[PDB]
Order: structure tokens, then sequence, then C-alpha cells
């Protein structure tokens, strides 16, 4: 997935699960996207969605 926008300084609440490559359920894109920017980039999108 595009996380060209982040990272993000803040996420907001709406809960959208996506299942992180680490079985992670980050709670929406936002949150996923920093992660994905923290691991420099070794964290992907597994589904979208509850692990
Ligand atoms: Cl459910």
């Amino acid at each position: 997935v595009d996380c060209s926008e982040y990272p993000k300084p803040a996420c907001t609440l709406e809960y959208r699960p996506l299942c992180g490559s680490d079985n992670k359920t980050y709670g929406n894109k936002c949150n996923f996207c920093n992660a994905v920017v923290e691991s420099n980039g070794t964290l992907t999108l597994s589904h979208f969605g509850k692990c």
C-alpha cells in the first residue's frame, strides 16, 4: 500500500484494522504506515482486516 504521506505525527481514532507482516493488527492505515517508516521499510501489509 502507498505510505507516501507518512510518517504523520498523530493518527486518528478511526478503527480500520490491517494486518502487518509482523502479525500485529494495526488500528488503521496511519498507524500501519508510521510503523512501516519506523521499520525502515521491513514491515509490509499482509492483508486488510484483523490478523
Ligand atoms: Cl469482527
